[PDB]
């Protein structure tokens, strides 16, 4: 439904098995501001997996979380690209704001 | 990758048990134009998933499919109550335009 969106602090430290989720969304970049629970974002990538037992898990990243700010540079309209290579610039730990899942229902038909 | 995103057309009779699938989306109407394969469309509620075996599965929708246009109505910025509310109209079958996913990438972190 309509609630959800909230922002929480996520720090992932890497194993020699990376930070155990895959980030998922558009391969272009900017987009329109859209309202998430009040606000205006422009688009976010998201947690699409987390690998079960994996350091993200440990740590508290759920499925669906949208990535707003990766090591203190916000992504918004951000390409995939991007995101993932500010994820993987090479140091161990990984400090995001994440905004939780919201702003989507689901029917069966 | 940027690949996908092209229509086509399913149709699906609906059983007692109903079309057989699950749609998802923005609780809210409008939005802003992004570019799908080459043309703006303003936001698409998606089919997050399919009955195995069911109506939907047998005739051809997959999971991600997005929904543009529900028995000749285009459906693009429409909220998730009134697409939901044109499938359950109460006729038996349902014609769909569907873009195929595409778009998004993908990424292990």
């Amino acid at each position: 439904g309509s609630h959800g969106g909230s922002p929480r602090v996520v720090r992932i430290v890497k194993s020699e098995s990376g930070y155990g989720f895959n980030v998922r969304g558009q391969v272009s970049e900017g987009g329109q501001l859209r309202s998430i629970n009040g606000e205006l974002y422009a688009p976010l990538q998201h947690v699409s997996a987390v690998l079960p037992g994996g350091a993200a898990d440990r740590a508290g990243v759920r499925k669906g979380d949208r990535i707003l700010e990766v090591n203190g540079v916000n992504v918004e309209g951000a390409t995939h690209k991007q995101v993932v290579d500010l994820i993987r610039a090479g140091e161990k730990e990984l400090i995001l704001t994440v905004l939780s899942v919201g702003g989507e229902s689901e029917s069966k038909v």
